[PDB]
């Protein structure tokens, strides 16, 4: 029983655990504490390129940005190398996606704009998606850091998979802009351990992940069958009983998704 096997994950990591995969034609909704909040942590970064990629001519992701030392102030592995040169929006876009950068994530919002750095902006694109849950209040590195319970910061599994849903399978944006964010998502290097890890290798995954304080881990995915029918996977989960310290587990994820494509196949 798929509820079950959650609870004994939870059990397993010490951890909580947020599962959605939104109903299909013949599946019902897979659903655990999928309306309880999780923060995002690096999960955003997938909405965020979204929302640049939306409120701009596609062209903009040849604009050259130029930033400096006090700019790197998170986990960046593709903006530290290109400090001294800058880097496209285009190559921010592909950095927050791909390596989760997190400078190339604060630049994006500095170029979406408005109060909040680009918070506010966020939060909206979101908003224009129905999704009246999730909130980001602060950029890297205070966003993965908010206290257990804290709503600062935050999705749920269901929010983020039908924000997902929208962006990839649906006409959230226009196909061009939608097959940059998905080819983004399909080449994302941080995920190998997580959604991946629980679908067979005929199945396609795209995704992006999220790792926080409080031993966070999340991943939110849309999978492909070999015969092409999609589903979106949500998977969210914190060790709030370790502190601030607790390792994010990874293989939470990738065993709450073997269960999901265990249902799925
Ligand atoms: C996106 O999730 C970036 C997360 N940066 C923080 C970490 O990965 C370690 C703990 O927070």
């Amino acid at each position: 029983d798929l509820a079950d096997r959650f609870a004994e994950l939870e059990r397993r990591y010490d951890a909580r655990l947020g599962v959605y995969v939104p109903a299909t034609g013949t599946t019902a909704a897979i659903e655990y504490r999928a309306d309880e909040r999780f923060a995002f942590c690096s999960t955003f970064k997938a909405p965020l390129v979204a929302a640049v990629l939306h409120q701009n001519p596609l062209t903009h992701l040849d604009k050259l940005i130029t930033y400096t030392s006090d700019d790197i102030r998170s986990i960046s592995p593709v903006a530290q190398q290109h400090v001294q040169t800058g880097m496209t929006i285009g190559q921010l876009c592909d950095a927050a996606i791909r390596y989760s950068d997190g400078t190339a994530a604060n630049l994006l919002l500095a170029d979406l704009g408005g109060p909040g750095g680009g918070t506010a902006a966020f939060t909206g694109y979101l908003r224009s998606l129905g999704d009246t849950v999730s909130r980001l209040d602060a950029e890297e590195p205070e966003l993965n850091r908010d206290p257990p319970g804290d709503e600062r910061d935050t999705t749920t599994p269901h929010a983020i998979a039908l924000v997902l849903q929208q962006l990839v399978l649906g006409n959230a944006l226009p196909p061009d802009k939608r097959a940059l964010l998905t080819d983004w998502m399909a080449r994302n290097t941080t995920g190998a351990k997580r959604i991946r890890a629980g679908f067979p290798a005929d199945w396609k995954v795209i995704d992006k992940t999220g790792t926080g304080d409080y031993g966070r881990a999340n991943d939110i995915a849309v999978v492909w069958s070999p015969t092409g029918v999609p589903y979106v996977v949500a998977v969210m989960s914190d060790r709030a009983g370790g502190g601030y310290d607790a390792e994010p587990r990874e293989a939470l994820l990738a065993e709450a998704a073997t269960c999901v494509a265990g249902v799925l196949a």
